[PDB]
Formats: C-alpha cells, sequence, structure tokens
C-alpha cells in the first residue's frame, strides 16, 4: 500500500510534470506557430518592406 | 515488488518526464526566445516597414 501509494504519489507528481510537459508542449506548440507566425512577419514585414521600400524608391 | 515497481516506474517516469518537462521547457523557451527574435525582427521589419511606408506617404 505504501509503495503503492508511493507510485500513486510518483504518478501525480509525475502528472503535475507530465502536464508541466503537456503545458509546455502546447506552449512550444503555440510558440511554434507564433515563431512561424513572427518569422513569417520578420519576413513578411520585409517582403512588404521591400514592396513599400521599392515603391519609396 | 509490482508496486515498488510500479514506485520506480512512476519515478523513472518522473525522471523522463522531468527531464523530458524540462527539455519540453527548454524548447519552449528556445520557441519564446526565437519567437521573440523573431517578433523583434518583425517589429524592426515592421518599424522598418513603417519607416519607409511613412516615408512613401
Amino acid at each position: 500500500e505504501e509503495a503503492e501509494k508511493a507510485a500513486d504519489e510518483s504518478e501525480r507528481g509525475m502528472k503535475v510534470i507530465e502536464s508541466r510537459a503537456q503545458k509546455d508542449e502546447e506552449k512550444m506548440e503555440i510558440q511554434e506557430i507564433q515563431l512561424k507566425e513572427a518569422k513569417h512577419i520578420a519576413e513578411d514585414a520585409d517582403r512588404k518592406y521591400e514592396e513599400v521600400a521599392r515603391k519609396l524608391v
């Protein structure tokens, strides 16, 4: 019971950190999207920079 | 032995998961850093866009 309880406590710890890994996986994925979008914009803003800068020229 | 093993599976679970959760925290932090760098590129790419777009106006 104590070992199983330890296993359960260990799983509870694990579920908090598994959930944390998942929160971080989700944040990572959100951030990965934000990265492709932040970089998309870095590039798009530069694409637009050139479109407008070209017009500026 | 199965319960202690379960404790060890759950504890190993935590070691792998905690380390993984940290790897995910790091990948997440990396995506945060990268999206922020990309976002900052976007802040400047957009800022530069604004400067040329404003200058275009």
